[PDB]
């Protein structure tokens, strides 16, 4: 409990502050398996530290600030290949995708004042591989989706959105470089291509393969799988986290549109935030800077050599991993898969829960944690 | 800016950020004069570090984070006048509104799907003076709106509201305890007994107010203004936000529900973000049990007495007041507002823009920067 009348002191309340944080688990103990986020690059806290006292959402008093988000956007433009990119440092892949969809759905607003569409609601083509933030969306906006299935290898079915398109008015199509349970990468280019022979606005969710997917070492490529999902496909807008991959302190989310064209189609501040952090912006351009690509290529190719170590060690000890993985995620088949998971937080060990568990080889995991996990998950299995 | 192939070393990078810092604005420097956000009490900068790296998106691997949010709530809940609210330490006040927007409308959704409404979209009651975070839920989620007009002390026309609820099927209500630009508060009694007469959720945004009106000196309060706007009135949500009078970091939001029974219109994780901040909720819970009320109690009226002396001022230099403040909010009238605005830019001070200028007596503003700005407001007026 109850507010008190009278104050306590800064150690009494940081005391009972470090007690609650002894009860969380931390990422660097080999606990957590599950998770898309992982330590920060250390240089971040003192970035957090000196923008903690700033606001983006009044740019007008932080101009140093507002200039450092832009350089951020900048950069990740110029990762994925496109030096005009418009976009923000948001709070998270969440808001950088409601983001896509106001626009979708703005772009579809104006063609209805026109009476350039017999949708009564934007219709888009989504996989149902997609992250929960999309039904987040279609919840909130009122959106109507065309739900894509996916092939045997878990990917959109290209020939399905094309013939949907054929057949229907489509607002808009959502393709996803890095999927949330398997990191699997759609087929941006056909989606891309079919998006622009029909004028259909096309949105990546790269918020976790955009920070791994450009910097793969050749060896960890698959013949047959297409890496491509950028800006030189001519999609609409992507979405790319810092605080995913680019070890950026939360919140540290991306969202970035072709052109700034796309601007007047967020006017209702194009952000769905009001007032909001202007750290993550000095994060993501101080992280890339700070790292440059070999520095981040050094870290991607790491957690892939784990990725591909735990994979290894996976089926020599006759465990069935849903695919061969395609970025820092694998996947182990169980029909038990629930309880196994129970048992396995028993033991110290959280994964997430497709019948499977699923693991994300995010750089705290190191080759002595994934020794562990399979000493663990074999006697588990009596 | 372009992203680079080699990195940059700590002190070149950090170099650059303090080179960028050094053009923003800084609360304590007597330049910023209208915003809701100030200096974060110096404690929060430890807490900070202490669970940065806590994501309240996965609850599950963070259990003490998660208690400490839970505990934030209570307290708030406490302040509130209502021990059992449910909520969360979202990261603004625009996310809590949002989040009370998406209870009412589905509200209305279970309605819809019984037949209870001839509403085709929620509709809802708003005064003018609202938030423009209530415009962003009103484009994104579809929502009618009744704009309800204001009387001349700028609150909330009563007997509008209760004349549309007779007349029209209502889903709700917003109240504004503290509006963004005078800092009124609308009659939340007598909106609550309309609400509770008509069964119809009433919403109070007491982003700004919440951590203000608690703690007013009798002093400060005015015959005929209604002061009471919290749980014990009844009322179904609250948004009150530690970022701005809480003296706590960016992102620190909060939005309280009655009961728990709310949550259940809140599926689709209850908030909006996915991802998010677990240093909200335990620098929340830690200023208040650091400050006590007294502490803040303290703070508040500081702010007061500097609000009454700026508007002492004011009207010995024979400028017209809008109104006599309520909140530690004051507004000057002023026919060339835009004009006057950008030459007090000119001279550093940055006010923002009802045709005046408008000051936020903020806890880094004291009475030197009031003579300041007097001084240079006088010069400018020829
Ligand atoms: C493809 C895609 C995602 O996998 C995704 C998040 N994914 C996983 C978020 C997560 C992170 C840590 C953890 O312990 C648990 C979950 C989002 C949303 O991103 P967010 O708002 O930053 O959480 C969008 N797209
Ligand atoms: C009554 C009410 C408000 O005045 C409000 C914000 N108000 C002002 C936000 C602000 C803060 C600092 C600054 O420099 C400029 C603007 C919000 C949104 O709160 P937010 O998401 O935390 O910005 C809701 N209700």
């Amino acid at each position: 409990r109850n507010m008190q009348e009278k104050g306590v002191s800064e150690k009494e309340i940081l005391e009972e502050l470090k007690k609650y944080r002894s009860l969380d688990l931390k990422y660097e103990d080999g606990n957590i398996f599950g998770s898309m986020c992982s330590n920060v690059l250390p240089i971040t806290r003192k970035i957090v530290d000196i923008f903690l006292e700033t606001n983006l959402g009044d740019p007008g008093l932080f101009k140093g600030t507002k200039l450092l988000e832009e350089k951020a956007v900048a950069l990740l433009g110029s990762l994925l290949n496109n030096k005009d990119a418009y976009g923000h440092i948001v709070s998270g892949g969440t808001e950088a995708n409601l983001m896509a969809l106001r626009c979708i759905k703005n772009i579809w607003r104006e063609k209805r004042r026109k009476g350039l569409s017999k949708n009564e609601h934007p219709k888009i083509i989504v996989p149902i591989t997609a992250h929960f933030s999309f039904e987040k969306g279609r919840e909130m906006m009122d959106l109507e989706y065309i739900y894509a299935p996916i092939k045997e290898d878990y990917t959109i079915d290209e020939k399905f959105v094309k013939d949907a398109v054929e057949d229907y008015d489509v607002d808009g199509i959502i393709g996803i470089a890095g999927t949330t349970e398997l990191g699997t990468i759609d087929n941006i280019e056909e989606l891309s291509k079919i998006a622009k022979e029909n004028n259909i606005y096309i949105h990546v969710d790269a918020a976790f393969g955009g920070l791994v997917i450009p910097f793969l070492d050749d060896k960890y490529k698959k013949k047959g799988v297409n890496y491509k999902f950028d800006f030189s496909l001519g999609v609409d807008s992507i979405t790319i986290d810092p605080h995913a991959m680019g070890h950026c302190p939360i919140p540290s989310g991306g969202i970035l549109f072709k052109d700034i064209g796309y601007k007047r189609y967020l006017d209702v501040q194009a952000t769905i935030l009001g007032t909001r952090v202007g750290f993550g912006g000095a994060c993501t351009y101080a992280v890339l800077r700070y790292l440059g690509r070999e520095g981040q290529r050094k870290i991607v190719n790491e957690c892939m050599e784990n990725t591909l170590y735990l994979y290894k060690k996976l089926k020599e000890n006759n465990f069935k991993p849903v695919i061969e993985p395609i970025l820092n995620i694998v996947a182990i088949e169980d029909e038990d898969y629930k309880e196994v998971c129970k048992k396995l937080r028993d033991r110290g060990i959280y994964v997430s829960v497709v019948k499977a568990l699923r693991i994300v080889v995010m750089p705290h995991i190191k080759r002595e944690h994934i020794d562990n996990f399979i000493e663990i998950l074999n006697s588990i299995k009596r």
